[PDB]
């Protein structure tokens, strides 16, 4: 996530422990449905880059990772459109689907979006429940 430094926002990474925490819940819990909030709850306030850094670290129980795919370029979709981008040069780019979900984006810009006084947009919080949308989608795979 991010700490604010006098009135300037800086990425805070995940501490170990707050990554531990998480691959425990899986692994002692592999899936199922204690995870849709569970994750929600340490997803709390995150960027782009910090949710990834989460599941990177369960790309081995990966017979999941596929159908998650699936719902974030379906939802990347509805956005790279709805709210197209649909331009520049200085000001920063107007985020895309790939932007994000962390893929094409750095988490410089991913802050630089969250913050942003004029319109800011919650690329956290939203990728963060794109992730819960794809969650029940393995949680009823049970």
């Amino acid at each position: 996530p991010v700490q604010q430094i006098g009135g300037n926002y800086v990425h805070l990474p995940l501490s170990p422990r707050t990554l531990n925490a998480w691959v425990k819940l899986i692994e002692e819990k592999k899936f199922g449905a204690e995870v849709v909030p569970g994750f929600q709850a340490l997803s709390e306030g995150c960027t782009p880059y910090d949710i990834n850094q989460m599941l990177n670290c369960v790309g081995d129980h990966q017979a999941a990772m596929q159908i998650i795919r699936d719902i974030i370029n379906e939802e990347a979709a509805d956005w790279d459109l709805q709210h197209p981008q649909p331009a520049q040069q200085g000001q920063l780019r107007e985020p895309s689907g790939s932007d994000i979900a962390g893929t094409t984006s750095s988490v410089d810009e991913q802050i630089q979006w969250m913050y942003r006084q004029q319109n800011p947009i919650p690329v956290g919080n939203i990728y963060r429940r794109w992730i819960q949308l794809g969650l029940q989608k393995c949680v009823r795979m049970y």
